[PDB]
């Protein structure tokens, strides 16, 4: 005799139409849905579609690489703009490389099929390969596929789950405590905390490491080397800002989430500047994505969600919207149209589609800004248009007074390029190179002119 298992999934022909944009759930761990990306791709392939799969980190990129093994995929680095075969390949890249190769090359085939994994991802890039791949498809140009749990526009903070969660409400440390939530270090089982920075996840980390737990730490720059470290067996505690929101697979049976973050916010009272608000309440959606790490298996029941406050669905001065806008203006097409953000989006910017189109070599400065200089997008942007080249770090250190940077209330001082000893004063402000360590740290090398 033999077992069912996973039944063959049969493919929905509506969603190979052009101008058809499915959204759907793969619903991990069940685990009953291993089938389903093998076979659209499949059937792709029967169709001759020219076929464009996305996955939101280079991890998830792996694991579909493995998952589609026997089919003929081809992972893209964001190092080519373009590659091009001669032959029946499904091209397989991050969010961000579709959109870099849009922004970077004359060479981006016409896919006619594209699927978006993880497709809530907020992220200005991902927001922007929405905004491109929903005008192709309402051009007839494409179908495609946006697979997530929590659609852009979703604002349910407890949705479906393929097991029961126990969702417990109660108050939840910000820092280092000495006594008072015994129920945190109590639990026997692997817990995955959401911290609203890194900063906080290492006060966190640190005070749980001095209890004897083990603890694996995630965070953007990190998460490429820290998360296969969780696929084995040895921690008690994963310490994550909101990456882990994005396609992470944890075998965990508590999240503990006091529903933080940290929002950039354009200010606009004076120079324009990016400024790192908060801790301030998540979104719905958000809270909904770190709740789903867990009640992912029907044979384990137990699942808890330890949470506190209830989330905040207005994020509309998010800055990652104008970045997005900035993105999608400067992404062009031979039909001669500016793409627009995907439609649950637009609500998001009050921005005139194509205000923040530059041209020639002011767009070529805009995108080496942010894949060699691995600036922000506002930031990239206010030098780019400045007429400022790549090379020219001067504008790094010939802001005013008030833009000078400190780290441990100390004023910080770098070499030039030139060999120069300068303090650290950009022209324009971006608290997301300087806020975090690591980020202070790549941002003085991108103003020593050493990247
Ligand atoms: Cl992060």
């Amino acid at each position: 005799g033999s077992a069912m298992g996973e039944p063959d999934y049969e493919v929905d022909e509506d969603i190979f139409r052009k101008k058809r944009l499915t959204i759907m759930d793969l619903h991990p761990g069940a685990g009953k849905t291993k089938r389903i990306l093998p076979s659209i791709v499949r059937e792709a392939l029967l169709r001759r579609l020219r076929t464009l799969i996305l996955a939101p980190t280079r991890v998830v990129a792996a694991e579909m690489e493995e998952a589609l093994r026997g089919l003929p995929i081809r992972y893209q680095t964001p190092a080519v703009k373009s590659d091009h075969t001669g032959r029946e390949i499904v091209d397989l890249m991050c969010h961000a490389t579709f959109t870099t190769r849009l922004l970077s090359s004359t060479r981006v085939p016409n896919y006619n099929l594209i699927v978006m994994d993880e497709a809530h991802f907020t992220d200005p890039c991902s927001v922007a390969a929405r905004g491109y791949i929903s005008t192709r498809v309402e051009m007839g140009e494409a179908a495609a596929i946006f697979m997530t749990a929590t659609p852009p526009g979703s604002t349910d903070p407890f949705p479906q789950s393929n097991s029961p969660i126990e969702d417990i409400e109660r108050e939840i440390p910000e820092r280092s405590w000495n006594t008072g939530f015994d129920w945190i270090t109590d639990y026997q089982g692997k817990t995955v905390w959401f911290v609203p920075s890194i900063k906080a996840g290492n006060d966190i980390a640190n005070c749980l490491r001095k209890s004897g737990k083990r603890v694996i730490q995630l965070s953007r720059k990190t998460f490429d080397t820290e998360y296969p470290k969780t696929k084995l067996t040895d921690w008690d505690f994963v310490v994550t800002t909101d990456i882990s929101e994005m396609g992470a697979n944890f075998r965990a049976g508590r999240v503990i989430d006091p529903r933080r973050c940290l929002k950039p916010v354009i200010l606009t009272d004076g120079p324009e500047r990016v400024i790192l608000a908060g801790p301030i309440p998540v979104t719905p959606a958000s809270a909904a994505q770190r709740r789903g790490r867990i009640g992912r298996n029907p044979a384990q029941e137990d699942d808890q969600y330890v949470f506190s406050g209830d989330p905040l669905k207005n994020d509309e001065d998010h800055a990652h919207w104008t970045e997005a806008k900035m993105l999608l203006d400067n992404i062009y097409t031979p039909e001669g149209i500016i793409p627009t953000l995907f439609g649950p989006e637009r609500e998001k910017t009050q921005a005139i589609d194509g205000e923040f189109r530059l041209r020639g070599e002011q767009r070529k400065t805009f995108v080496e800004l942010m894949r060699r200089g691995d600036l922000p997008v506002w930031l990239s942007y206010k030098v780019a248009s400045a007429g400022i080249s790549y090379k020219d770090r001067e504008w790094c250190f010939t802001g005013e007074r008030n833009n000078q940077i400190l780290e441990e209330n100390m004023e910080v001082e770098i070499w030039t390029r030139e060999g120069e000893k300068k303090k650290l004063r950009p022209k324009w402000l971006d608290a997301r190179v300087y806020a975090d360590p690591m980020a202070l740290k790549d941002f003085k090398e991108f103003a020593s002119g050493r990247k």
